Protein backbone atom coordinates (compact mmCIF):
# COMPACT_ATOMS: atom_id res chain seq x y z
CA UNK A 1 0.00 0.00 0.00
CA UNK A 2 1.10 3.55 -0.41
CA UNK A 3 3.20 5.25 2.43
CA UNK A 4 3.27 8.66 3.26
CA UNK A 5 6.07 9.71 5.36
CA UNK A 6 5.96 12.76 8.30
CA UNK A 7 8.05 13.69 11.68
CA UNK A 8 7.41 16.11 14.29
CA UNK A 9 11.34 16.65 13.97
CA UNK A 10 11.89 20.75 13.02
CA UNK A 11 8.39 20.54 11.40
CA UNK A 12 7.18 23.60 9.99
CA UNK A 13 3.67 24.95 8.11
CA UNK A 14 5.51 24.05 5.13
CA UNK A 15 6.21 20.74 6.09
CA UNK A 16 2.90 19.88 7.77
CA UNK A 17 0.82 21.60 4.89
CA UNK A 18 2.78 19.35 2.23
CA UNK A 19 1.98 15.92 4.26
CA UNK A 20 -1.75 16.79 4.59
CA UNK A 21 -1.56 17.12 0.85
CA UNK A 22 0.01 13.99 0.06
CA UNK A 23 -2.66 12.59 2.20
CA UNK A 24 -5.26 13.64 0.64
CA UNK A 25 -4.00 12.44 -2.82
CA UNK A 26 -3.78 9.33 -1.78
CA UNK A 27 -7.15 9.14 -0.06
CA UNK A 28 -9.40 10.48 -3.22
CA UNK A 29 -8.75 9.58 -6.68
CA UNK A 30 -10.15 12.56 -8.40
CA UNK A 31 -13.22 10.63 -9.73
CA UNK A 32 -15.86 11.89 -7.74
CA UNK A 33 -16.01 15.55 -6.91
CA UNK A 34 -19.40 17.19 -5.96
CA UNK A 35 -19.88 21.32 -5.16
CA UNK A 36 -15.87 21.18 -5.73
CA UNK A 37 -15.29 18.81 -2.75
CA UNK A 38 -13.44 15.82 -3.27
CA UNK A 39 -15.58 12.40 -2.47
CA UNK A 40 -13.42 9.16 -0.85
CA UNK A 41 -13.91 5.96 -3.03
CA UNK A 42 -17.12 3.97 -2.59
CA UNK A 43 -16.63 1.04 -0.34
CA UNK A 44 -18.86 -1.26 -2.62
CA UNK A 45 -16.50 -3.08 -4.87
CA UNK A 46 -13.77 -1.30 -3.77
CA UNK A 47 -10.52 -3.91 -4.28
CA UNK A 48 -8.92 -4.55 -1.47
CA UNK A 49 -5.68 -3.81 -3.19
CA UNK A 50 -6.59 -0.12 -2.83
CA UNK A 51 -8.36 0.01 0.53
CA UNK A 52 -5.23 1.08 2.48
CA UNK A 53 -2.64 3.70 2.83
CA UNK A 54 0.08 3.82 5.52
CA UNK A 55 1.48 6.99 7.35
CA UNK A 56 4.84 6.56 8.76
CA UNK A 57 5.09 8.82 11.56
CA UNK A 58 8.93 9.80 13.03
CA UNK A 59 9.80 11.83 15.81
CA UNK A 60 13.07 13.67 16.93
CA UNK A 61 13.53 10.89 19.49
CA UNK A 62 13.99 8.72 16.14
CA UNK A 63 11.07 6.24 17.11
CA UNK A 64 8.66 5.60 14.05
CA UNK A 65 5.30 4.38 13.70
CA UNK A 66 3.31 3.12 11.05
CA UNK A 67 -0.61 4.25 11.08
CA UNK A 68 -3.03 2.44 8.59
CA UNK A 69 -5.89 4.47 7.17
CA UNK A 70 -9.03 2.98 5.39
CA UNK A 71 -9.15 4.97 2.17
CA UNK A 72 -13.16 4.48 1.90
CA UNK A 73 -13.55 6.90 5.58
CA UNK A 74 -9.90 7.73 6.64
CA UNK A 75 -10.63 6.00 9.86
CA UNK A 76 -7.50 4.95 11.73
CA UNK A 77 -7.70 1.03 11.62
CA UNK A 78 -4.31 0.26 13.36
CA UNK A 79 -1.27 0.99 13.50
CA UNK A 80 2.83 -0.99 13.15
CA UNK A 81 5.65 -0.42 15.52
CA UNK A 82 8.77 -2.74 15.16
CA UNK A 83 7.91 -6.23 15.34
CA UNK A 84 4.15 -5.71 16.89
CA UNK A 85 1.09 -4.60 14.82
CA UNK A 86 -2.10 -3.55 16.93
CA UNK A 87 -5.79 -3.00 14.80
CA UNK A 88 -8.97 -1.43 16.70
CA UNK A 89 -11.89 -4.18 16.99
CA UNK A 90 -13.45 -4.82 13.41
CA UNK A 91 -17.01 -3.54 13.19
CA UNK A 92 -17.48 -5.99 10.63
CA UNK A 93 -16.63 -9.42 8.80
CA UNK A 94 -15.63 -7.37 5.43
CA UNK A 95 -13.58 -5.53 7.66
CA UNK A 96 -12.10 -7.52 9.91
CA UNK A 97 -10.66 -9.97 6.40
CA UNK A 98 -9.50 -6.36 5.41
CA UNK A 99 -7.23 -5.72 7.98
CA UNK A 100 -5.39 -9.36 7.45
CA UNK A 101 -3.85 -7.45 4.47
CA UNK A 102 -1.86 -4.71 6.16
CA UNK A 103 1.39 -5.43 7.76
CA UNK A 104 1.63 -8.86 6.65
CA UNK A 105 5.27 -9.49 7.83
CA UNK A 106 5.04 -8.56 11.45
CA UNK A 107 6.01 -11.25 13.71
CA UNK A 108 3.33 -10.18 16.09
CA UNK A 109 -0.11 -9.23 15.37
CA UNK A 110 -2.67 -8.27 17.80
CA UNK A 111 -6.54 -6.90 17.76
CA UNK A 112 -7.80 -4.68 20.25
CA UNK A 113 -11.40 -6.01 22.26
CA UNK A 114 -11.91 -2.29 21.94
CA UNK A 115 -12.89 0.17 18.82
CA UNK A 116 -11.30 3.52 17.77
CA UNK A 117 -14.30 5.34 17.83
CA UNK A 118 -14.18 8.80 20.33
CA UNK A 119 -16.53 7.87 22.41
CA UNK A 120 -14.06 4.33 23.37
CA UNK A 121 -10.74 6.26 23.39
CA UNK A 122 -12.13 9.15 25.13
CA UNK A 123 -13.07 6.59 28.26
CA UNK A 124 -10.40 5.01 28.15
CA UNK A 125 -8.01 7.85 27.98
CA UNK A 126 -10.06 9.28 31.24
CA UNK A 127 -10.35 12.28 29.20
CA UNK A 128 -12.63 14.33 26.53
CA UNK A 129 -11.30 15.69 22.94
CA UNK A 130 -11.77 19.00 24.42
CA UNK A 131 -9.29 17.96 26.99
CA UNK A 132 -6.24 16.97 25.13
CA UNK A 133 -3.91 19.03 23.50
CA UNK A 134 -3.00 19.02 20.11
CA UNK A 135 -0.16 20.10 18.27
CA UNK A 136 3.53 19.25 17.36
CA UNK A 137 4.72 18.36 20.92
CA UNK A 138 1.73 16.22 21.81
CA UNK A 139 2.04 14.47 18.05
CA UNK A 140 5.56 13.72 18.82
CA UNK A 141 5.16 12.37 22.46
CA UNK A 142 2.04 10.33 21.31
CA UNK A 143 4.33 8.93 18.46
CA UNK A 144 6.59 7.75 21.25
CA UNK A 145 3.62 6.11 23.49
CA UNK A 146 2.32 4.25 20.02
CA UNK A 147 5.76 2.76 20.08
CA UNK A 148 6.31 1.84 23.94
CA UNK A 149 3.20 -0.04 23.97
CA UNK A 150 4.44 -3.06 23.10
CA UNK A 151 6.80 -3.23 25.85
CA UNK A 152 4.46 -2.13 28.67
CA UNK A 153 5.89 1.50 28.79
CA UNK A 154 3.04 3.25 27.82
CA UNK A 155 -0.06 2.87 29.57
CA UNK A 156 -3.69 2.17 27.92
CA UNK A 157 -5.07 5.55 28.92
CA UNK A 158 -1.88 6.94 27.60
CA UNK A 159 -2.18 4.95 24.10
CA UNK A 160 -5.85 6.18 24.00
CA UNK A 161 -5.36 9.37 24.33
CA UNK A 162 -2.07 9.40 21.64
CA UNK A 163 -4.78 7.56 19.27
CA UNK A 164 -6.42 10.85 19.98
CA UNK A 165 -3.97 12.87 19.11
CA UNK A 166 -3.09 11.50 16.15
CA UNK A 167 -6.46 10.53 14.70
CA UNK A 168 -7.03 14.57 14.57
CA UNK A 169 -4.09 16.20 13.46
CA UNK A 170 -3.91 13.34 10.58
CA UNK A 171 -7.30 12.18 9.43
CA UNK A 172 -9.22 15.10 10.77
CA UNK A 173 -7.27 18.15 9.45
CA UNK A 174 -6.87 16.07 5.86
CA UNK A 175 -11.03 16.10 6.17
CA UNK A 176 -11.14 19.51 7.41
CA UNK A 177 -9.19 22.22 5.30
CA UNK A 178 -10.12 24.81 8.50
CA UNK A 179 -8.97 21.74 11.22
CA UNK A 180 -5.75 21.14 9.28
CA UNK A 181 -5.67 25.31 9.38
CA UNK A 182 -5.97 25.45 12.99
CA UNK A 183 -2.82 22.25 13.32
CA UNK A 184 -1.34 24.96 11.20
CA UNK A 185 -1.30 27.59 13.96
CA UNK A 186 -0.23 25.51 16.69
CA UNK A 187 3.04 24.52 14.23
CA UNK A 188 3.57 28.07 13.54
CA UNK A 189 3.78 29.46 16.98
CA UNK A 190 4.96 26.02 18.76
CA UNK A 191 1.76 26.21 20.95
CA UNK A 192 -0.66 23.18 22.07
CA UNK A 193 -3.86 23.36 23.23
CA UNK A 194 -7.31 21.38 23.15
CA UNK A 195 -9.51 21.75 20.05
CA UNK A 196 -12.33 24.03 20.37
CA UNK A 197 -15.97 23.67 19.79
CA UNK A 198 -15.48 24.96 16.43
CA UNK A 199 -13.30 22.14 15.62
CA UNK A 200 -15.48 19.34 17.63
CA UNK A 201 -18.24 19.97 16.16
CA UNK A 202 -17.21 19.14 12.40
CA UNK A 203 -15.33 16.35 13.46
CA UNK A 204 -18.83 15.14 15.05
CA UNK A 205 -20.35 16.40 11.87
CA UNK A 206 -18.39 15.15 9.24
CA UNK A 207 -20.87 11.81 8.36
CA UNK A 208 -24.06 14.45 8.83
CA UNK A 209 -22.61 16.91 5.95
CA UNK A 210 -21.23 14.90 3.96
CA UNK A 211 -24.78 13.46 3.36
CA UNK A 212 -26.18 16.61 3.71
CA UNK A 213 -24.09 17.59 1.00
CA UNK A 214 -24.49 14.60 -1.24
CA UNK A 215 -28.58 14.18 -0.66
CA UNK A 216 -28.85 18.16 -1.41
CA UNK A 217 -30.64 19.76 -4.05
CA UNK A 218 -28.84 21.57 -6.32
CA UNK A 219 -26.57 22.17 -2.82
CA UNK A 220 -29.39 23.42 -0.66
CA UNK A 221 -29.49 21.36 2.42
CA UNK A 222 -33.48 20.20 2.90
CA UNK A 223 -32.64 20.74 6.80
CA UNK A 224 -30.14 23.04 8.44
CA UNK A 225 -27.32 21.81 10.22
CA UNK A 226 -25.75 23.22 13.39
CA UNK A 227 -21.84 23.75 13.90
CA UNK A 228 -20.24 25.94 15.99
CA UNK A 229 -18.30 28.73 16.48
CA UNK A 230 -14.59 29.14 18.19
CA UNK A 231 -16.59 30.65 20.83
CA UNK A 232 -19.01 28.12 21.22
CA UNK A 233 -21.87 30.22 19.51
CA UNK A 234 -24.18 27.97 17.15
CA UNK A 235 -24.82 28.70 13.68
CA UNK A 236 -26.62 26.99 11.01
CA UNK A 237 -25.21 25.62 7.44
CA UNK A 238 -27.98 25.43 4.50
CA UNK A 239 -25.93 25.14 1.76
CA UNK A 240 -22.60 23.56 0.55
CA UNK A 241 -21.50 26.95 -0.76
CA UNK A 242 -20.02 27.96 2.92
CA UNK A 243 -18.20 24.60 3.23
CA UNK A 244 -16.36 24.58 0.44
CA UNK A 245 -13.52 26.27 2.39
CA UNK A 246 -13.75 24.32 5.18
CA UNK A 247 -14.31 20.47 4.40
CA UNK A 248 -11.79 18.76 2.11
CA UNK A 249 -13.32 15.68 1.99
CA UNK A 250 -16.43 13.60 2.22
CA UNK A 251 -17.56 9.98 3.20
CA UNK A 252 -19.60 8.57 -0.23
CA UNK A 253 -22.91 8.33 0.92
CA UNK A 254 -24.33 7.75 -2.69
CA UNK A 255 -23.78 8.32 -6.45
CA UNK A 256 -24.68 11.86 -7.47
CA UNK A 257 -27.76 12.52 -9.32
CA UNK A 258 -27.95 13.61 -12.72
Amino acid sequence: YPIINFTTAGATVQSYTNFIRAVRGRLTTGADVRHEIPVLPNRVGLPINQRFILVELSNHAELSVTLALDVTNAYVVGYRAGNSAYFFHPDNQEDAEAITHLFTDVQNRYTFAFGGNYDRLEQLAGNLRENIELGNGPLEEAISALYYYSTGGTQLPTLARSFIICIQMISEAARFQYIEGEMRTRIRYNRRSAPDPSVITLENSWGRLSTAIQESNQGAFASPIQLQRRNGSKFSVYDVSILIPIIALMVYRCAPPP
